[PDB]
């Protein structure tokens, strides 16, 4: 009854949604492992991909109203709806195991926090567990309530987390005498060329980092689905999509820029340690600065940049602001896939085909909702809840999400090829042979990363395909 | 004008087409590699593989008369004639990559036997191109000439083929002193109980071998094609094709037996190596029968089932037979695959869209040939001849192959699943399952081989496809 355009609703969804948990745990350990010349490679090798599926969904949505459907016709017009709708199962269920991711690094970071704390729970491999699935209930709980107080909730959300980043970049420019022997330095020379080249620690490679960065740089589409409680699409979706992409894009590569030139890989973090910097040899770098953080590669040593996940968390000032910024962004990420998954389950299979979990009338909170498919995709999210430690979730994150991206490219690269009279799309800068490019660049991506597990989604997909063109 | 049905086309062309240069020459090598154990179930898969697709191709043939098109609209029914065009492509192209590889394993095989005469050419890796070229020459002369001409040639050429194999059968019955230092032994049980075990030399794996193996389990689609000239199909192509596919997968398995029981993997061939087999423990079951072939593991020692291409060559008697069956099998083969190649040119490109070689109606031989599609296939084929060793010919041979049968099996599947009113298949064996799980286990065989070969492969038939649909 209540509608929304342009501003608040694509722009804020978009943006935040894309903001997940990888912009303030794991974008640390990324710029440790690929250095500042190959992280901002890495941001903007996902920042093509993202921005060449925002066009090929910007043609999408700036197509007229087709009569074959809202669901699957748009995607699939050249073709049959059965890629449209496979492609809807596949994408759902990603924004399930995102929101699990997501919620996911919620558990990790908050677990992380309280074990700084006085006290801990039973297991910190454990607990966490514990903690997600309590939360995971409170999303499931507060999502069927309201429509406007989402939104609100959302917009001050989003405003706590703009402020947390300017609160880091505040503490940046803030070189601190107290933390020393941790890494932050405060903008030398040494610390900028030293992490210019890569160093890959353990086992990871550049294509791998990129594996466990991409989760960030995805999740856009979520805002596409809202386009059936949007006001005005066809302008407003793809207007708030290039522009949450740009920005997100631009401010990714400044915090990466920025953690990249105030801290150092290896830091031997303790009071005791001699910040004398004595007139030693030290081919490494780090002893340039002072003492602190000088040669800690013989054992595992504290933290800084390779260890402790809260690096940019530690460097700002008032830690508890980064620890709020950080449960906005992994809260307001995982609200906002929770909504766009099951909804998508709803909106692309609206004949109830497969399952009927309720009676399609009531549901599962304060108030009934005629939603009665928001159980299936929490189930889902649940059972990935029961792992933890978020690093085994990230690659089906990254294969599923870029499965779906692939075929929304290739779907519109066939509907702009084969005669589809009923196509005729209306973007200005929209072009095939880009969008084949971007399908083309994103089957290769998923192949190089984990071959086999890129088949198996592949053969996963493919049977989703038969099986929705079987049933129907 | 003349016809011919039921035995002599289909039958004899699939059969000889099948026995390529792997059954007289790489077999020794690939039960070498892989034990009998695992080379006996290469020979499997690949039969499973090829009777599949030969299910897959029946149900092609058993459609009644389409007036879509006797070129395309038969392959894909349920989905345009895009992906029949693009499997036509890349499969008469494969085609003519294995004319090109059957023809220089003939190079390679003559240019041994001239080593092995008195006198031989400058270079065994250069004059291998030179004889190729010359006796591929020979095959377009003979080729455009006649039509029942080769048909009683490759009657003389089977019936030359299958004496051949029967001499080296009867051979290894005999086991002659003569050559007791080379490999064979004659039926000993040590020779089984070692072999039985695989054993991969320097850097082959079980894919690899069957990567190296498959060239011979393919190419049975060649006698499908001639259904244009054929006189009864929708019962003869299918009656031909299994009857040769069963033919050939049990002397494929009856040979690999003979030759993984008459010989060992390390033999050092030298009339002054002792046989006199002294009671010392020599672990090795080679020492079980006599001192010959005995411990020459240290460096690369003589032949036997490891190094002599030609062990199953010199294990029979009058080897001037044994040869004259390998020239049958490398001719035969070349000849019906060079035939089959433009042919399928001609017929799923009638239009003659792209290139205009010839007039349509000249051509080059003896007599003028309204084919015009020759030379192209001619000049693929000697630019894969201009170079030597046809090792890494074979992995091209069996990818394409691979993917061209993945199609098929994949677009009958889609013609069986789709509503495809013009589908209405009649043959009685003919399950839509099993062609979907041939489909899979074809595109799992390929990308577990070489996965980026697999991946490169795709992208070409993909980009076929936009050519084929784009021009059209």
């Amino acid at each position: 009854v209540v509608k929304f355009g342009w501003i608040n609703g694509v722009l804020v969804r978009c943006m935040l949604n894309i903001w997940g948990v990888m912009l303030f745990i794991r974008l640390s350990w990324i710029v440790g492992q690929a250095g500042i010349g190959l992280s901002v490679l890495v941001i903007m090798m996902a920042t093509v991909v993202t921005t060449i599926t925002g066009l090929s969904t910007s043609a999408i949505a700036t197509n007229g109203f087709v009569r074959g459907g809202g669901a699957y016709y748009l995607i699939s017009r050249s073709l049959g709806p059965e890629f449209g709708g496979a492609i809807g199962l596949i994408f759902a269920f990603a924004n399930a195991v995102a929101v699990a991711m997501y919620v996911v690094g919620f558990a990790e970071t908050v677990v992380e926090l309280l074990k700084e704390h006085s006290i801990l729970m039973i297991d910190e491999i454990n607990d966490i567990r514990i903690i997600g699935a309590i939360t995971v209930v409170i999303l499931l709980g507060i999502s069927v309530a309201g429509m406007e107080w989402e939104a609100k909730a959302q917009i001050v959300l989003l405003v706590i987390l703009l402020l947390a980043i300017g609160d880091f970049v505040i503490g940046t420019f803030i070189p601190l005498e107290s933390k020393k022997p941790k890494g932050f330095f405060g903008y030398k020379s040494e610390i900028f060329n030293e992490n210019f080249g890569p160093d890959f620690r353990e086992e990871e490679t550049f294509f791998s980092v990129f594996e466990i960065f991409f989760p960030a740089a995805t999740g856009i589409l979520a805002g596409a689905n809202i386009s059936g409680d949007l006001a005005d699409p066809q302008s407003a979706l793809p207007k708030g999509t290039l522009l949450a992409i740009l920005i997100t894009t631009l401010v990714y590569v400044g915090i990466a820029v920025s953690v990249g030139s105030c801290v150092v890989r290896d830091a031997t973090g303790n009071v005791n340690d001699t910040i004398v910097t004595e007139l030693t040899n030290c081919t490494s770098a780090a002893c340039k600065l002072n003492f602190d953080f000088s040669s800690c590669e013989s054992s595992p040593c504290s933290y800084g940049l390779m260890n402790n996940f809260q690096v940019m968390s530690m460097v700002s000032g008032f830690t508890p602001l980064i620890s709020a910024g950080i449960f906005s962004a992994t809260l307001s990420s995982a609200l906002a896939s929770l909504v766009s998954a099951p909804k998508i389950f709803q909106a692309l299979c609206k004949d109830n085909i497969y399952p009927a979990f309720q009676m399609f009338a009531k549901g599962y909170g304060k108030n009934n909702e005629p939603l009665r498919g928001y159980i299936l995709t929490f189930l889902i999210a649940l059972g990935f809840i029961l792992i933890a430690e978020c690093n085994v979730i990230a690659p089906i994150i990254s294969n599923f999400f870029l499965a779906s991206y692939a075929l929304i490219n290739f779907s519109v690269f066939h509907a702009s090829l084969a005669k589809s009279p009923g196509w005729r799309p209306a973007f200005k800068y929209y072009n095939m042979w880009i969008s084949l490019l971007g399908a083309i660049l994103c089957c290769i991506v998923m192949f190089v990363i984990n071959w086999w597990a890129a088949l198996l989604t592949y053969v996963i997909v493919l049977g989703l395909y038969i099986y929705v063109t079987y049933k129907k």
